[PDB]
C-alpha cells in the first residue's frame, strides 16, 4: 500500500500460517508483543501524559524488538500510535506497528503498489485507514486478531527467555465495550496479562476495583454510556468486569500518582512477571525469573523476590547470569550480583574478556582507538591499544573489565566495578587519563563531550578517595602515590595525574605535601628557611642541634634539593664573578689557569644539560629558556675556538663573544631568580605574559625590518648588513609625503602598543587556585628529578653512571564508599520514602477498622 | 525607544526564544551531528530568507552561537573536507611538500588535492605564506632591483597588488559599507591605492618624480607590512584575547586622535611664539 | 527537527518535577486518604444510634 | 544479601567491638556474614582504629 503492506482477510481465515507469512516471507520475530486497545473513538484526550505513556512504549517496543497490534485506522491514539512509530523510525533509536482493520469499515478500496486517498474524516461513519502503520491486515475485526494473539502466546520459542510463550501484554485504556470486550477475551481465552491506566472511562472502572457497586464506579467514570445501550446489555457489563477481577493477577495498573518515568516498562515487566510467577510451573524456577527480571530493568522485584534466603541459589550457577547483565548495561543488575555473591576475579576469565572486546566492544568506540592512538598518542594508550588488540586477535583481570567499561562511556557500570579494583585511587586516574585521550578526538563531540565529564568524575573520586587515604595515615598514602602498580600502564598515581593535567588531583593538599617533602628532601620542614642557608656556608652547624633531620646526617643534607638547589644558585654566582674577574683583570693572551677553570665550570654545564637530553622526548627544546642554555653553551665553545687562533682579530672576537655570552649566563640567572620568586600564584602570570612580550617582541622586529626597507629604499649582501642592523642602530624630501607618514606612525603604534597591552592583559582571560598548584607541582618535580647533587660533583656521578597498601587502600575505599551513601540522606531528606509511611500507618487504621464494620451489620 | 515596557518585554521574550533554539539544537546536535549541521544551513523556503545560522548572527544572538554545536560546524568549516585530530603542523608540512597529501599523511574523511587546497585552513595559511614572499620581493625589488624601468620582477609585483585589488573589489561586493567600518580593512585600499599613485609617479622620466616615486612605494612597504602585523596579532588572538584586542584597537585610535590634537596645539602655540606655509609647520 | 522537538518538550516538563516536587498535589493526597477513612467511618455511626 | 546497609550495620559493630575492647562469638566458616564479620576484623586491624 502507499499512502506498508496489506492482506484482505475474512474472519475465518487459516490455521496459523499467517504468522508464518509474518516471518517466513516477511520480518522478524519477536520478544515481546504489546497490543493496544481503544476502538474506532475519533476523539482522543491526547494529554503529555498520554503523550508520554505512548512514546515510552513504542520506545520499549524497540527496545525489545516487538510487534505492536492495533486497529489500523487514522483516530485519535491509533493514529498517534502510528505517528511515533515513523517518528521512532525516523529518530532511529525496528519497530512492527500492525494493523487489524475490517475491511468492511474502511473508507475507500484499491485491490492488486496500492494507492490510498486521506480524503476528510467527515460525518461518514465508515472509517480511515491509518498511513503510518508498517502492516495491516483487513467489530468485525475482534476474532482474527484475538485468536493470533491467542496463537503467538502459545507459540513456542526455541530461544525461550520467558519460557518460550512470545511474551504478550495487553495495554489498555480509554472506554467502550469493544475494549471492555478485549480484556476479557485477554483474560479469559487463555491468559496473557493486561495493563490499564489512570485515565479513561473503562480503564479507571476497573482501576478502581484494585455487585452494583460496580456499577456505582461505573456511571462515576461513564454516566452518559449507561443511558444508550440496554439494561440486558448493562447487566452483561458488571458480568464482564466480573470475569476479569476473577484473575487479580493479570492486571496492573498505572497510576497517576506515578509521575515520572519507569511508568511504562515497570508496568509491562510488572504484568509479565506475575503471568510467568503466577503460572507456577515456574515458582521453582528462580533463574527463568531471573532473566526476565533482568531483561527488564527491575531491580527492586530482583533483590525483593528472588534473592530472600527461602530460595537457595549458592552464587556459582550465576555466571552467564552475570555475563548479561554486563552486556546489556545493567549497572545495578552487576552490583546485586556481587552483593549476593560473585567472585568476580573467578568469574573474569580470559576468553570471558575477549568475548568482551570482540563482539561486546562498539565499533564506533574502537574507531575512536585509532583517531586517539595516531592522533594524540600517550604511554597508556599504547598500553591500551595493544591491550584491546591481544583481546581482538585470540594478568589484572578487573582491569581490563574496567577499561572495557571506561572506554564505552559507561558511566554507572564501571563504576561498580571500579569499586571491585585493587588499586582504585589509581584506576581512577588512569580511567581519567585514558578518557581525557579520548575526549581529544574531534571525531564526535557527544562521545567526546562524555568522556571528557567521566574523566572529571574519576579524577573527582581519586581526589576524594585519597584524601580520604592522606587523612588516615600520611606514609601509607604516600607508598600508594609511588606505587608502580604492577603495570597498569607502567604508572605511579602521581606521573598519571600529571600526565593527564588532573589539576584537582596534583592540587590537593595530600599531593602538595608530599612535593614539599620532596623538595626538603630528608632534611624536615618547620625548621626555617635561613637555618638551612647558614648550614650551607657553615658545615659544622649540620652535625650540631641545629636542623631536624627526622656521617649520614651529612649526605642526607647534601641531597636534598632546597639544598642543592640553593647550592646551585650560590655556585653560579661564584661562577659569575669568576666569569666577570677572568674577563676584565685576567684574559691576557693564553688560556690562564683560572681561565681553565671555567673551561670546565661551562663543560659540567654541558654534561649536566646533555643528561637532560636524556628525560628529552624533544619536550626540552619547547621551553623556550631552557634553548637558550644550550646557546649560550655553544656560544661559550665557539668562543673558546676564537680565543685558539692567535690572531689579534680572532683573539679580540674571541672576547667579544665571551663578553656577549656572559648577559645569557646572566639572563639565566635572572630567569633563575624571578621564576623562584614568582613560585606562587603569579607562575600563571608570569610564563603566560612572557610568551605574549615574545610575540610582541616578534612583532616589533617585523616591524624593525619594515622600517629598514622604508629606510634604505628612500636612501642611496650589503642589504642584509643595513637593513637589520641599522634600524636598532638608529633607536640606539617632504613632497606631501607626511600627510601618510605620521599616519604611518599612528597606525605602527597601536599595532605594536596594541600588542604589548595584549601582552599585559592577556594573561587574565583563558579553579586559579587549581591552576596554580598543577604548575607548581610541575616545575618542582622536574627539578626533583634533576639530579640531587651538588653541580661541582655532578660528573662524579654522571661518569659513574657509565602488596600491603593495596590492602591498605581496599579498606580505604570502603570508607569513602560509605561517605558517598551516607551523605545521600539529603536526597533521601525529600518526601519520597517518608509519603506513604505514614499513609501506611493510617492503612493500618484502615486494617483495623476493617474489623469494625465486619459486626455492626 | 518608545515604550520601554514595550521593549522590555520582546528583549525578554527574544532571549527565552533564543533560549530554546539553544536546548532544542543541543537535543538536534546531540542525536545526530550530520542532520543537525543540515538543519544549520537549512534555506527555509523564505521564512525570511535565511538559515538558522544567518539569523543568529545577525541578531547577535551569542548563545546559540557559543554553543558546542555551533562552534564545530564552524570548525568544520574551517578546516574544510580536511579532518580534525590530524595535527597543524602536518597541515603545514603538506604545504611546502605536494606529494605527501597524496601518502597517507592527512585523513580527509586528483579529489583529494582539491580537497585540501578549497579549505579555509590551507587557503589561509598560503596567503600568508604567499604575503609574505610578497613582502621578499617588494624587498629585493625596492632595495636592489628598481633602476629606471619597470624591471621584470617589478611587473610581477604590479600584477600580485592587482590581484590584491580584485580580491578586495570582490570584497566592495557583500558589501553594504559594512567594509569601510573595519578600521583596518580601510588600510588596504589606501595602501593599494597609493600603490598605485606610486606605479604612475614612476613612469613620469623626471628625477624629481622617478625618486618620489621610490619614496611613495617604501612608505607603503610599512603598511603592506602592518598589514601582516594586523595578520599576525588577530590570529594568535584568535580565542578569548579577541574582545581585549579590538576593543583596545579602537581605543589606542582614541588616544592618538586626542595626542594628534595636542599635537597640533602644541604646533601653535610653538609657531606664535616664533617668527599657507602654516600648514606645512602647524602639524609637521 | 519535528522528532527532536517532541523529545526536548518532554524534557521540560520532566524536568519540571521538582516544581511538582512541592506540596501542592500531595498535601490532601493523603487527606483524601483519611476522607475515605471519613467515607468508611460513614459506617459505623450509622448502626450505633 | 550483603546490602550496603548491612554493611554499615556490620562495620560500625566491629567498630564498637574495638572503641569497647569486645570479643565477637561468631560460626569460624567462610560463609555469607561470618566470612564478611571476618573481613571487616582485618579490614579494622589494617585501618588500625
Ligand atoms: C652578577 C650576580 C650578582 C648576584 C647578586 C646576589 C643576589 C642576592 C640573592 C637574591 C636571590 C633572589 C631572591 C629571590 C627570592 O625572592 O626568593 C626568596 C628568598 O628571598 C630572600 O632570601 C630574602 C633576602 C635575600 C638576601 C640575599 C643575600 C624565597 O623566599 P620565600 O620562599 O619565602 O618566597 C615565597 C614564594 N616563593
Ligand atoms: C617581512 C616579513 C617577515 C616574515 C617573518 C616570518 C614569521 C614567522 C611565522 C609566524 C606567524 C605568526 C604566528 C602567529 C601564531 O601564533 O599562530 C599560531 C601558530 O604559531 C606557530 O606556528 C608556532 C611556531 C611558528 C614557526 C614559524 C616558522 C597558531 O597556533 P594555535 O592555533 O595553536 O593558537 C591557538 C589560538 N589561536
Ligand atoms: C652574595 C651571594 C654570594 C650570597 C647570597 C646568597 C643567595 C644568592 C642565595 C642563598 C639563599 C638562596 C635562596 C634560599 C631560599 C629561596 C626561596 C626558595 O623557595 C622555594 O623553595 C620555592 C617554594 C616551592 O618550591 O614550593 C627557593 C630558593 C631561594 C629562591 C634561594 C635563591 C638564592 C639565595 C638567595
Ligand atoms: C619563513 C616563512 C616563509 C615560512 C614560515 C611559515 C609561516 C609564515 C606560516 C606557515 C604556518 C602558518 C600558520 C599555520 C597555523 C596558524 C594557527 C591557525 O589557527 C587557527 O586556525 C585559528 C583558530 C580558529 O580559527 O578557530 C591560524 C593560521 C596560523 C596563524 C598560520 C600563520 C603563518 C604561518 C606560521
Ligand atoms: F629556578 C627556578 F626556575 F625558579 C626553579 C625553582 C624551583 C625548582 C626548580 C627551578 C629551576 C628550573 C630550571 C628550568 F626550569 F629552567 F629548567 C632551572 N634551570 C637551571 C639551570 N642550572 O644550570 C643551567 C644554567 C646555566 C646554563 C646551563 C643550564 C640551567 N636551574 C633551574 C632551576
Ligand atoms: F588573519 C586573521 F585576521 F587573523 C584571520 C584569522 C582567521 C580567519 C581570517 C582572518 C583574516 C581576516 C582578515 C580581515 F578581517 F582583516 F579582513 C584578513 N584580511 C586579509 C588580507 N589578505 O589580502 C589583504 C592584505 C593586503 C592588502 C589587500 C587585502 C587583506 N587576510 C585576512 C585574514
Ligand atoms: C628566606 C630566608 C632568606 C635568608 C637568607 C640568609 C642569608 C645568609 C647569608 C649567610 C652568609
Ligand atoms: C610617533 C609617536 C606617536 C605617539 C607615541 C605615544 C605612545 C606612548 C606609548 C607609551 C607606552
Ligand atoms: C602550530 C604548528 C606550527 C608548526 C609550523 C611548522 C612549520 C613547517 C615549516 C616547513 C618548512
Ligand atoms: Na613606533
Ligand atoms: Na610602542
Amino acid at each position: 500500500i502507499q499512502f506498508g503492506k496489506y492482506i484482505r482477510l475474512s474472519c475465518d481465515t487459516d490455521s496459523e500460517t499467517l504468522y508464518d507469512l509474518m516471518t517466513q516471507h516477511w520480518h522478524l520475530k519477536t520478544p515481546n508483543l504489546v497490543i493496544s486497545v481503544t476502538g474506532g473513538a475519533k476523539n482522543f484526550a491526547l494529554k503529555p501524559r498520554m503523550r508520554k505513556i505512548f512514546s515510552r512504549l513504542i520506545y520499549i517496543a524497540q527496545s525489545k524488538g516487538a510487534w505492536i497490534f492495533t486497529g489500523g485506522t487514522h483516530y485519535g491514539l491509533m493514529k498517534y500510535i502510528g505517528e511515533v512509530v515513523r517518528d521512532n523510525t525516523i529518530s532511529r533509536s525496528n519497530v512492527v506497528a500492525i494493523g487489524i482493520a475490517a475491511w468492511g469499515m474502511i473508507s475507500n478500496r484499491e485491490t492488486l503498489l496500492a494507492r490510498y486517498i486521506m480524503d476528510d474524516l467527515k460525518r461518514d461513519p465508515l472509517y480511515c485507514l491509518d498511513n503510518n502503520h508498517t502492516h495491516l491486515l483487513l467489530t468485525t475485526e475482534a476474532k482474527v486478531r484475538t485468536q493470533l494473539e491467542k496463537y503467538i502466546s502459545e507459540r513456542v520459542i526455541p530461544e525461550s527467555n520467558y519460557g518460550g510463550k512470545i511474551p504478550i501484554v495487553c495495554f489498555a485504556q480509554g472506554g467502550g465495550k469493544e475494549t471492555l470486550k478485549s480484556i476479557n477475551v485477554a483474560i479469559k481465552s487463555k491468559i496473557p496479562c493486561v495493563v490499564v491506566e489512570g485515565s479513561g472511562r473503562i480503564a479507571d472502572v476497573i482501576a478502581s476495583l484494585v455487585s452494583s457497586c460496580v456499577k456505582e464506579s461505573l456511571l462515576r467514570f461513564l454516566p452518559r454510556t449507561i443511558s444508550r445501550l440496554s439494561e440486558e446489555e448493562t447487566e452483561s457489563w458488571i458480568k464482564w468486569i466480573k470475569e476479569v477481577l476473577e484473575s487479580p493477577h493479570l492486571l496492573t495498573v498505572i497510576k497517576i500518582e506515578e509521575a515520572g518515568d519507569e511508568i511504562v516498562s515497570n508496568a509491562i515487566s510488572f504484568a509479565l512477571y506475575k503471568a510467568f510467577s503466577t503460572n507456577e510451573h515456574d515458582r521453582d524456577n528462580w533463574n527463568g525469573q531471573l532473566k526476565l527480571l533482568l531483561e527488564w530493568n527491575q531491580l527492586d522485584l530482583a533483590s525483593d523476590e528472588i534473592f530472600t534466603n527461602d530460595r537457595n541459589w549458592e552464587s556459582a550457577d550465576l555466571q552467564d547470569v552475570m555475563f548479561t547483565a554486563l552486556v546489556k548495561d545493567r549497572p545495578k543488575f552487576v552490583r546485586l550480583f556481587l552483593e549476593n555473591g560473585l567472585n568476580l576475579r573467578k568469574f573474569l576469565t580470559t576468553e570471558v574478556l575477549r568475548e568482551l572486546y570482540t563482539n561486546n566492544f562498539s565499533s564506533l568506540v574502537f574507531k575512536n582507538l585509532q583517531i586517539a592512538k595516531n592522533s594524540y598518542n600517550d604511554a597508556l594508550l599504547t598500553f591500551v591499544w595493544k591491550m584491546v588488540e591481544d583481546f581482538r586477535r585470540g594478568r589484572h583481570p578487573l582491569q581490563a573489565l574496567f577499561i572495557w567499561s571506561v572506554l564505552q562511556n559507561k558511566k554507572e557500570l564501571s563504576k561498580v566495578i571500579w569499586e571491585q579494583t585493587r588499586g582504585c585511587t589509581l584506576a581512577a586516574l588512569g580511567a581519567s587519563k585514558l578518557l581525557k585521550s579520548m575526549a581529544k578526538v574531534k571525531n564526535d563531540i557527544n562521545a567526546a563531550g562524555e568522556s571528557e565529564e567521566l574523566a572529571n568524575e574519576y579524577e573527582t573520586r581519586a581526589v576524594e578517595l585519597f584524601t580520604e587515604c592522606y587523612s588516615n595515615d600520611e606514609d601509607l598514602a604516600e607508598q600508594l602515590l609511588t606505587y608502580s602498580c604492577e603495570a597498569w600502564g607502567g604508572s605511579n598515581c602521581l606521573e598519571l595525574a600529571v600526565e593527564a593535567r588532573d589539576q584537582q588531583f596534583i592540587a590537593q593538599p595530600g599531593v602538595q605535601n608530599f612535593l614539599s617533602k620532596q623538595w626538603y628532601g630528608e632534611i624536615s620542614r618547620d625548621t626555617k628557611n635561613w637555618k638551612i642557608i647558614m648550614c650551607l656556608f657553615f658545615f659544622p652547624l649540620i652535625g650540631c642541634g641545629f636542623i631536624s633531620f627526622r656521617f649520614l646526617y651529612y649526605v642526607s643534607f647534601f641531597t636534598s634539593p632546597f639544598v642543592v638547589f640553593s647550592w646551585n644558585v650560590i655556585f653560579y654566582i661564584a661562577f659569575l664573578l669568576l666569569f666577570a674577574y677572568v674577563l676584565l683583570m685576567d684574559f691576557q693572551k693564553e688560556p690562564t689557569a683560572l681561565e681553565i677553570i671555567l673551561y670546565v665550570l661551562v663543560f659540567v654545564l654541558l654534561c649536566d644539560e646533555v643528561r637532560q637530553w636524556y628525560m628529552n622526548g624533544s619536550k626540552y627544546f619547547s621551553d623556550l629558556w631552557n634553548v637558550m642554555d644550550t646557546l649560550a653553551i655553544f656560544y661559550f665553545i665557539a668562543g673558546i675556538v676564537f680565543r685558539l687562533h692567535s690572531d689579534e682579530s680572532s683573539w679580540y672576537s674571541g672576547r667579544v663573544i665571551f663578553c656577549l655570552d656572559y648577559i645569557v649566563f646572566t639572563l639565566r640567572l635572572i630567569h633563575i631568580f624571578t621564576v623562584s620568586r614568582n613560585l606562587g600564584p603569579k607562575i600563571i602570570m608570569l610564563q603566560r605574559m612572557m610568551i605574549d612580550v615574545f610575540f610582541f617582541l616578534f612583532l616589533f622586529a617585523v616591524w624593525m625590518v619594515a622600517f629598514g626597507v622604508a629606510r634604505q629604499g628612500i636612501l642611496r649582501e650589503w642589504i642584509f648588513r643595513s637593513v637589520i642592523y641599522e634600524p636598532y642602530l638608529a633607536m640606539f624630501f617632504p613632497e606631501w609625503i607626511t600627510i601618510p607618514l605620521v599616519c604611518i606612525y599612528m597606525l605602527s603604534t597601536n599595532i605594536l602598543l596594541v600588542n604589548l597591552l595584549v601582552a599585559m592583559f592577556g594573561y587574565t582571560v583563558g579553579n586559579n587556585d587549581q591552576v596554580w598548584k598543577f604548575q607548581r607541582f610541575f616545575l618542582v618535580q622536574e627539578y626533583c628529578s634533576r639530579l640531587t647533587i651538588p653541580f661541582p660533583f655532578v660528573i662524579f656521578a654522571y661518569i659513574f653512571m657509565v602488596n600491603e597498601i593495596l590492602a591498605w587502600e581496599a579498606v580505604m575505599k570502603e570508607n569513602y564508599l560509605v561517605k558517598i551513601n551516607t551523605k545521600a540522606n539529603d536526597s533521601s531528606e525529600e518526601m519520597v520514602h517518608r509519603f506513604r509511611q505514614l499513609d501506611a500507618k493510617l492503612s493500618d487504621l484502615k486494617g483495623l477498622l476493617k474489623e469494625i464494620s465486619s459486626k455492626i451489620k
